[PDB]
């Protein structure tokens, strides 16, 4: 709304009110190519996502856990006096790249490249997901994680070589024996537009996120809420 920096309130006046968020992903993990498609709501006033995902190709073959982070940073709450460090929304409508490996302790990685626009008055999450070396007997093509998912909070770093940010955060998935599968994240986001960004300090972001299911539905599904509040900057 009001913001002494007209920069800053060219991405606010796009995430006032509620957004409608469609995400595609297409995937290969080991020889298995699947495809999610979700949809839901964000509201960045507070920091809140719904989003429900379905895998059309039949049965998701990894576990829904391993894709929470893959399958929208711009729905973060940025509080009034951290609004200048918000890259994701000063990227908008043109949107941003978001690419990661992820490594899974003593398993394989995925590899992930994002887009993140405006199409129309919807936000686009379009990814591209690949996954080699995963062991066949292991806890990610084994199914042994549990169905749920742990907060956390995830370092943001600016990358002024690439006019963007970098990321490195590690994700900790329980396993049905009460062990854990370490997933160990690494990211960057540049945007796709040639002009300016907000280029942030450095800063986290605090993640909370519960996975649920619909009891209605028949096919292979996440259900999502997930809160992000972005924090690590103190009004003194």
């Amino acid at each position: 709304h009001h913001h002494t920096d007209p920069m800053v309130s060219k991405g606010e006046e796009l995430f006032t009110g509620v957004v409608p968020i469609l995400v595609e992903l297409d995937g290969d993990v080991n020889g298995h190519k699947f495809s999610v498609s979700g949809e839901g709501e964000g509201d960045a006033t507070y920091g809140k996502l719904t989003l429900k995902f379905i895998c059309t190709t039949g049965k998701l073959p990894v576990p829904w856990p391993t894709l929470v982070t893959t399958l929208v940073l711009c729905f973060s709450r940025y509080p009034d006096h951290m609004k200048q460090h918000d890259f994701f929304k000063s990227a908008m409508p043109e949107g941003y790249v978001q690419e990661r490996t992820i490594f899974f302790k003593d398993d394989g990685n995925y590899k992930t490249r994002a887009e993140v626009k405006f199409e129309g008055d919807t936000l686009v999450n379009r990814i591209e997901l690949k996954g080699i070396d995963f062991k066949e007997d292991g806890n990610i093509l084994g199914h042994k994680l549990e169905y749920n998912y742990n907060s956390h909070n995830v370092y943001i770093m600016a990358d002024k070589q690439k006019n963007g940010i970098k990321s490195n955060f590690k994700i900790r998935h329980n396993i049905e024996d009460g062990s854990v599968q370490l997933a160990d994240h690494y990211q960057q986001n540049t945007p796709i537009g040639d002009g300016p960004v907000l280029l942030p300090d450095n800063h986290y972001l605090s993640t909370q996120s519960k996975l649920s299911k619909d009891p209605n539905e028949k096919r292979d599904h996440m259900v999502l809420l997930e809160f992000v509040t972005a924090a690590g900057i103190t009004l003194g």
